[PDB]
């Protein structure tokens, strides 16, 4: 196809068309689509930002291409290297809040890996792990195991929603809420197509499975892996694996995620904290608990509007357009039988063990006036506890997409700085976030996910995508929170297309040595600057900073 | 469009056409025109030299392109860099006498910035300045202020005519006749598109106006400027601004010109000097006056033929074809009640102050036998004083285009060397200019504009554009005056396309170190040699001097 | 000489010594000195920062070399190019508050130009200008004129002190208080030695003075300049002059400074403003006054501690260590018969004219309750008016060095942002400055110098150089003021070695395009990076930003 909406830098119409036709000879017109529509979460767009804050066609594909197999990606990349055409790889494209599917460089080809490179590749019981392709969604994976009755043997770890990509999410350093919740740390043995087009597999993946009759003549992509590939991540020598989480260093075609065995015993719970400032005490109680392993999963402390919005849009709680009051927040908390902050956790294991931990937790949190403990059974049919009970045992659900509907054309955009597991730090962080929210005219909504020694504070910005005035406030709000948090010694762990440069400019110790070192590795492996110029603010040398920085 | 009259160096027909069509996709065929007609001053040509001395198609565009906005110029430049196509930027193209609109390199695209980048951008009263685009003509600016009733608060400074470009004129280091008459020195905060295509704003323009809700997501071009941008020119560090007056270092898209507040009191005047050699005494009287601030504007000493020709063509004063005589010049001076040289000035400010200065001036000039003082009121309806009275208070007029009609197909070409504010120097300069004029068979016509310590001597050459014999004498006359004045220690301040190289070769102290240093800066910023190769004789390294020097 | 304290980057001891000995063969051991002592203002150090805020040997020379003539500099530069040795040129080295004489890169050779290149080259009366060499101090120039009885014909323009370099101060874009107070704008015709070592003279200086018997065979440096060199700055073509104010693009060996004729009438004056908050109304009164030319020089608005400290150290007004109070500030103003802010001006010209202006001014300022008008005659023997009366008429004095003695080991360090000529802006600027000052434990002391449309706010930081706790507070103070003023849309006009980078990172509009463009010109003209790496933050490409940025 003929004439796109936006072309990639330095490319002519003539070169594009030659390339697209060459791409078509390889994947079929069935697998190619040229932009000459936001969609939903259940059927996600792939050409632009569905939760757009910039104009909606600001980060816009010139085409969507989707490989049949690993060999298609080799050929595509060769073709990108002939013409110098940028590729923006996706797995599912469910990254809304962070850019969705859009490419940082308008005009790139979005490479949809998920459409055809779909397969649950292996579910190994004794090593308790699985090998997945970009397309295996969490739901699918769930369903794979149900299909073979493996769910009494192995469990998954899922995010809040169930449609994301196990792989895609894992390269983003995404979080989940069971003991295996730190997705990135659960991996082992990834297969990459680099910017020169060669296929590499990390760690024990570089150790060839030995020759045998049945595996002769297979294309690299399709060979088995040696026994230890997905059991020990390190391999030998430099542990390059991390260079492929949040970066532009290659295209990931396989990945091993470790799976948590059935623990033989489970139970969710909800601790509710009455007062807005019970967050400080709450968190100080959580410090030793997490660090001491009484708290086994990644328990989350939710804000009250986060739970309220799951249950209903704001219109349903007030007709008021400006942020809610302190008093109304108490009144809504009381309505749902939730407190001002709500702590969510799960206990895992034999009853004897579960019993002791729970008693220890229960007693710790009893030090807060008015706290109330609930299991799933004790809460309304529609409660968040019953949704998270699914979530905290590896079952994917979609119930939590509703809070995105807080306001009319609800779009979320996440501000995600990390905080100490300490009441003071937390209050400080929230104190600053909260202020900016009310200056912009936005309800504050969020969650802290409790990591071992750190907390990921997901400030959940919901806004009206069809409101120019508001979109301008969020951009104002986001960059002001970047600066503020920066100024308090906190930085974001993950972000949106339009905030990457500002967040990478936050990580400037010793004159931005960190980004400088990254540019060296990027330009080395990608001489042409073809694999996603811009991710995490790393620009190859052919993208002038003055022209491309946001 | 298909096949041009003259193409740019090294370019093929095939490359041109690809480029022009690419340009058309960006600006629309509405904004592009291919040369496959001299026009007037009120409707100026843009493809060649309207006051041509060389063949009329000697400096000829291959196309005229005109951007919609700043982003169009970025894209155009990118395209010039792909194909190595020379761009010859204009604002209005009213430079006749200096080349008009034509490009030094035949075959370049004339980039008409004035057609669409038209806007009076800001008229700030308290800082007393304005921010204008290439297209704001002087007349327009005048009219902007009338439209908002700002003319009792702020005044302009205009050239002799009112159609020029405030910006265009200001980058040429053009002159005007009020206290703000040194156009270039009145600026502060320019926005440039360089040869690599990046947008830069000078001085305090590099100091970002801080983030606020209402200005989020604007394209660089369109962001506000910080408070001090147009009040302090210097900024911090190297003061690059001058690199963009008379040069090929970038394309200027905005500019701040300082505006002179209503002074609360005004009055023009005409001092007439009888004798041709009263110029020497006159100027010696002006020395201390200017330097002492009794003379506040840029008073001009006009030749008698300059004033005579404003009133009528030469046919109206004599039928004679050869230059007029000394005796006839007296007779024409007496006819109009003007002397042989005529001094024009204006007093600005409270009456008390005006009173004292005028008395001081009056008394100084009384030392010349026969001198006569006139205000506007005292002169015929059609007098030059009444035209300049407009001019010296910031009101643009066009009355003075008539002297261009001295001879039949009247074309002016300016020889503009600078002289000392000293009678001797002046007489010398005039003595040499005058001789050459009569050797070529041309009346001598001119004006000295009195700067603080220097005088700009505009020798006003009028000639018949449809007379090959004469055009050959002017070329002879111009280069001979270049050599002569050079040999007397004087150089031109500004010139025509065909005289640039000879004038830049006049500024050869220490083996042309000055031009050598400039070539280094040019080749550095413009690797491809795309922005107007040749302006002021600076040639990028891909334009062999042997091939391109005139 | 043998083994220095700090060497320049990448240089060996063996290369150094070869270079220094080669330098000795050209200038003599008499003109060379190797560092293997702060001094005073009257006898200034040249190896480091006398007003140090960083360790006192932080910016430290490796040697001091001083050329005999211009050829010495051509040879030195050649040698720096052979060995890649950085040169830090100075004229006098009296830049304390801004780094003194110290080089941004430790280990450079400080090039003292002032020791031997001393001469008032020409004092031309009819063109009313002078040509000076690095060494001509203001006091010398003053003295040159008295020696020939030129002071009844031409006057100078001087900063607060008289020891500075007319040239050096003029290239730093320094200020003075008569009608010629904008030093840089008064220049015309500079001679530079570039990084490649060729000698270039700007503007009309490129226009050779014509051959004559008496000037045959002269070395370029020593030839005469053509008549218009020092009368018209522009010349022809690109106006490169500004590339040499606050930059690393060449070594300045000569410069023309225009001189203000005797105006025939002078009178100083002091308007005192009672209340701290009468600055806002004062400044509003000044707006139209400056803009209207009733205010003819650069009248300064001084703080009350600026005046008090001239008269005495703080010990003399209080024994208190922390910043004074509001009430004590009133008590000290009342003591000296000064108000809380004090405005200093001068009227210039025929009495008739002076009379009118002064009445206008007097009447304007009468709008402030309690204001009092004083001429020199009416103030104590030791008053600031009597010092400034010298100052505003071109006479250099040193009385004002005393405020530097506010505290024990008094060192000044200037914070110099620019502000609008508007009360509101002024107060805002002062409100922010003032807060920071008291947070760090320092009296606020400053002066606004009133430009036409802008004000230079010189916040006068005095601190104890022998107090590590305090030096750390001023570095904290200085970078906090940079940030704050930056966030309020104000940037500094000039600064100290250690604040360059941060101030150049403040002028980052459109992704630092302004600095990027300067790096291209810098690397182009200085392939080896030898002339003063770092001035104004511009680092040639062999100085990694991660290694050298502060
Ligand atoms: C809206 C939202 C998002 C969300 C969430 C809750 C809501 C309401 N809860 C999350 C959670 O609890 N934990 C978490 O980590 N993320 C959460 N999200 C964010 C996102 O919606 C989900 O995380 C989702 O799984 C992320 O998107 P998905 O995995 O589907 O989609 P993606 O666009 O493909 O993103 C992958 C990005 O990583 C690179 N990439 C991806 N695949 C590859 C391959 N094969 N090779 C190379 N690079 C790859 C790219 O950078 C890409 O943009
Ligand atoms: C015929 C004539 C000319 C004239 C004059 C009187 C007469 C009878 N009186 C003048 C005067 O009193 N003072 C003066 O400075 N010039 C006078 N002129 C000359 C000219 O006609 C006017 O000065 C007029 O304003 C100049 O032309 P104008 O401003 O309209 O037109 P221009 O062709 O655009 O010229 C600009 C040139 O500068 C560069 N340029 C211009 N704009 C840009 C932008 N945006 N970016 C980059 N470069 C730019 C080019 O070099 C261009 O050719
Ligand atoms: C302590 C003080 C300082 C001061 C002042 C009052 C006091 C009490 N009042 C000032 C004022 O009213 N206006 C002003 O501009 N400055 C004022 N100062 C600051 C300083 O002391 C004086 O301004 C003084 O004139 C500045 O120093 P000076 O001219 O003597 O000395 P310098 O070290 O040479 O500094 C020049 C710097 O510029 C570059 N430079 C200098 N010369 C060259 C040459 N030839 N070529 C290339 N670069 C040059 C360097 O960056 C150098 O460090
Ligand atoms: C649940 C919400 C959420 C959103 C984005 C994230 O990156 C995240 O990880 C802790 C959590
Ligand atoms: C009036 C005539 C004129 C023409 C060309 C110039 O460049 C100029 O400037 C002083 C003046
Ligand atoms: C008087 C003080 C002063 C100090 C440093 C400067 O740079 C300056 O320039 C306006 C003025």
């Amino acid at each position: 196809a003929f004439r796109p909406l936006t072309l990639p830098p330095k490319l002519s119409l003539s070169d594009f068309n030659e390339f697209i036709q060459d791409i078509i000879r390889i994947v079929g017109s069935e697998n190619v689509e040229v932009i000459s529509v936001d969609g939903s979460y259940m059927k996600p767009t792939h050409t632009h930002d569905p939760h757009h804050v910039m104009d909606q066609d600001y980060f816009l594909a010139s085409a969507i291409v989707a490989p049949r197999n690993v060999a298609d990606v080799q050929s595509i990349v060769g073709l990108a290297n002939k013409f110098s055409f940028p590729l923006w790889p996706i797995s599912i494209g469910r990254n809304s809040g962070y850019g969705g599917a859009a490419p940082r460089v308008s005009g790139s080809v979005v490479l949809d890996m998920g459409k055809n490179m779909n397969r649950v590749l292996e579910v190994n019981v004794e090593g308790a792990y699985c090998v997945v392709e970009p397309g295996v969604t969490y739901h699918d994976l769930h369903n794979y195991l149900e299909a073979n009755n493996l769910r009494d043997k192995l469990w998954l770890d899922v995010p809040s929603l169930g449609g994301g990509s196990v792989l895609g999410n894992a390269v983003e350093r995404g979080v989940g809420y069971t003991p295996y919740g730190d997705h990135w740390m659960m991996h082992s043995g990834m297969e990459v197509v680099l910017a020169n087009g060669e296929l590499l597999r990390t760690g024990m993946g570089a150790l060839p499975d030995p020759k045998r009759p049945e595996t002769m003549g297979l294309k690299p992509e399709d060979q088995p892996w040696s026994k230890i590939a997905h059991l020990f991540p390190y391999g030998f020598g430099p542990y390059i694996d991390g260079l492929f989480s949040q970066s532009n260093m290659g295209i990931v075609t396989k990945i091993g995620i470790w799976l948590m065995p059935n623990p033989g015993g489970y139970q969710s719970y909800l601790i509710t904290l009455p007062k807005d400032g019970d967050l400080k005490q709450a968190v100080d109680i959580i410090r030793p608990l997490r660090l001491g392993m009484a708290l086994q999963n990644v328990p989350t402390i939710r804000h009250i509007l986060l739970d309220a919005a799951v249950l209903g849009d704001k219109r349903s709680y007030s007709s008021r357009t400006e942020p809610l009051s302190d008093e109304e927040l108490d009144k809504i908390a009381k309505q749902l039988n939730l407190g001002r902050w709500n702590f969510y956790g799960a206990l895992y294991g034999p009853e004897p063990i579960r019993r002791v931990l729970w008693e220890t937790i229960k007693d710790a949190f009893s030090a807060i006036p008015g706290v109330k403990f609930y299991f799933p059974e004790d809460t309304p049919e529609n409660s968040v506890l019953r949704v998270r009970d699914k979530t905290m045992q590896g079952i994917p659900t979609y119930d939590e997409l509703k809070w995105i509907d807080w306001l009319p054309n609800g779009a979320h955009l996440f501000f995600s700085p990390i905080a100490k597991v300490s009441g003071e730090d937390a209050m400080m962080q929230y104190a600053v976030t909260k202020k900016r929210c009310q200056e912009a005219g936005l309800d504050f909504i969020g969650t802290f996910t409790v990591g071992m020694r750190e907390m990921h504070h997901i400030v959940c910005i919901v806004f009206n995508k069809k409101d120019l005035i508001q979109k301008r406030k969020v951009q104002w709000l986001m960059r002001t929170l970047i600066d503020d948090c920066a100024a308090n010694g906190w930085g974001e762990y993950r972000t949106h297309l339009a905030f990457m440069d500002q967040i990478m400019e936050t990580y400037n110790w010793n004159n931005s040595s960190f980004l400088r070192f990254n540019e060296v590795l990027k330009n080395a492996v990608d001489p042409n600057g073809i694999i996603a110029p811009g991710k995490s603010g790393v620009w190859p040398s052919q993208y002038s900073h003055v022209t491309w920085k946001l």
